[PDB]
């Protein structure tokens, strides 16, 4: 048998807000993701997942949805988005959307018809519920800051969102809102996308009752949130009723699920989804309250991914990826991001991602090495989450805005969102306007034009590493064996599959390394390496690693 397409494609994500104008107004635009579809299928990209592209007041960047049929317009049209359909088909190329059904816009329709009365057919479509002692109807804390308990005077009663104010959640437990759900995804599909991608899938089960979360569980919400009693059976009757019936594929955010939860969303035995994208590594060396670091060593980030990898089992599968959207850029937070070390560790990135079991996503700008962004003042940033922390830590005394500012400088998901840089012109060549979001002033030394011409590129290495990925079956769908979960120096796995056995070695220090193989085992080849002098010989039981050096071997 052979696996599904999806196993072994590699997937690049595309915020398509800081993708490319191509009418000046500062915002990318689908007209400017199709004219960069030749850049894409050049790379070597089979499939692309874009983030939101619906009608939304962009209070979350696409991620608050006014109109589930109709297109963002600063997107464009629908037109726009068929021609990019029909674009991304010639280079038959795969198209991912996202899909945000946790909550809608406060500004859909079914929200104004909910809100106007306690007794509209609309009513259930969200929560609404009596506050209790004078306050919200329970302690629940918002992501975005304060509670997730809204008042509206024109019922008195408080509407729940676990995200922004103006991001209700959708009411799960009424079933004429989950066939309301399916219809619209059926939308899409029937319009032939190819996958699709559930934002926050793990909170649409809402507790009975709500009631407060304990002192433990508050410290910890996001997890108490996943806990839903009926989730699991709203999945499976999503896939019966809308998924059974076409052949696209369906990755989770599970997010805030605690790892050994996972197995339910992803064993295809369950009928749920496909792929999991979890945060158990994006999210490795990060504070309970989101915006601090925590240092952690490579031995934390392997035995990471070596849990992640278990729970995928045999029935279930991983997506991987370094970066989204959401969090600081990889280079900068798992790599070294100095001018001295960030090409090296970039490739030594690349290498880990495009060799670890599981459906590999690289984000945009990634393949270039991009770094995150010199913030100077809290105004600096977009991103309405960084609002929340100030309502949330400044205001509140707990933290002074100085505090915020140094810190969440490294965490922002806005390091992930400034302008890609296509080459050293006016902004980068992302707009011909002013950007919506400040370009990263390396965009001198860091652009896509420079790194294509460059075969000793990030850029570069990346579209080789893709090549051998595709070209080797073991790098995708193979087994996955760390040599030595301990080791804080170099990081070092087998990829195995129908007899032949590649070996990874990545040094993740900025100093020379030496590497023993595992008794019995020697190298057969070398695919490929960053920052190597020399390959070894054939037969080798050991490797001299230069700083940051990588490398991917076939071994006997
Ligand atoms: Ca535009």
């Amino acid at each position: 048998p052979g696996a599904p397409w999806w196993k072994s494609a590699v997937f690049y994500q595309v915020y398509p807000r800081s993708f490319k104008d191509t009418n000046g107004d500062g915002i990318g635009d689908f007209k400017g993701l199709t004219e960069k579809l030749d850049y894409l299928k050049g790379l070597g990209i089979d499939a692309i997942w874009i983030n939101p592209h619906y009608a939304s007041p962009n209070t979350d960047n696409g991620y608050d949805i006014s109109d589930y049929r109709e297109v963002m317009k600063e997107y464009g049209t629908m037109e726009d988005f068929d021609r990019l359909m029909a674009e991304l088909k010639k280079r038959g190329m795969r198209l991912m959307v996202d899909v945000v059904i946790n909550h809608s816009s406060d500004q859909h329709e079914w929200f104004k018809s909910s809100r106007a009365s306690k007794d509209n057919p609309y009513r259930d479509y969200y929560f609404w519920r009596d506050g209790k002692d004078g306050h919200e109807p329970n302690n629940y804390p918002s992501f975005f800051g304060g509670s997730a308990w809204e008042k509206d005077p024109v019922t008195g009663q408080y509407y729940l969102h676990y995200f922004g104010r103006q991001q209700p959640d959708l009411n799960w437990d009424t079933p004429k809102l989950r066939e309301e759900l399916y219809a619209m995804l059926r939308f899409w599909l029937d319009k032939g996308v190819s996958g699709m991608r559930f934002d926050t899938v793990a909170t649409y089960s809402k507790t009975p009752g709500f009631p407060d979360l304990t002192p433990e569980q508050m410290k910890n919400f996001a997890e108490a949130y996943t806990q839903g009693p009926n989730l699991h059976r709203y999945l499976q009757e999503m896939h019966e009723k809308v998924f059974d019936h076409y052949d696209a594929v369906t990755a989770g955010e599970i997010f805030g699920a605690p790892l050994n939860q996972v197995p339910l969303f992803i064993d295809s035995r369950r009928k749920e989804l496909d792929m999991a994208f979890t945060f158990d590594l994006i999210r490795y060396d990060r504070a309970l309250d989101r915006w601090h670091t925590i240092p952690r060593t490579l031995a934390d980030f392997r035995q990471t991914i070596d849990k992640v990898d278990a729970i995928a089992g045999e029935y279930g599968w991983n997506t991987f990826f370094l970066g989204n959207h959401d969090n600081p850029r990889a280079v900068s937070h798992f790599g070294d991001d100095r001018p001295q070390w960030r090409e090296a560790s970039a490739k030594a990135l690349a290498t880990v991602t495009l060799t670890q079991r599981g459906t590999p996503f690289i984000f945009q700008g990634d393949e270039l090495g991009m770094t995150n962004y010199p913030f100077k003042t809290l105004q600096d940033f977009d991103d309405i989450e960084v609002k929340g922390f100030f309502q949330d830590y400044v205001e509140t005394g707990k933290a002074t805005a100085e505090e915020l500012l140094t810190n969440v400088a490294l965490t922002s998901r806005d390091n992930a969102r400034t302008p890609f840089q296509w080459d050293d012109s006016a902004n980068a060549g992302f707009t011909t306007g002013k950007p919506w979001l400040k370009v990263n002033p390396n965009y001198t030394e860091i652009n896509a034009a420079r790194e294509i011409g460059d075969p000793k590129s990030v850029y570069s290495f990346y579209r080789n590493l893709i090549s051998i990925r595709h070209e080797t079956p073991a790098l995708s769908t193979g087994s996955y064996r760390d040599i030595d979960p301990s080791n804080a120096d170099v990081y070092a796995y087998t990829r195995s599959q129908d007899g032949e056995t590649y070996l990874v070695v990545v040094n993740f220090k900025a100093e020379p390394r030496s590497f023993t193989l595992p008794d019995g085992m020697h190298i057969a080849e070398t695919l490929i390496e960053s920052s190597s002098p020399a390959a070894p010989a054939a037969g080798a039981a050991s490797l001299e690693l230069q700083p940051w050096q990588s490398g991917i071997y076939k071994v006997k």
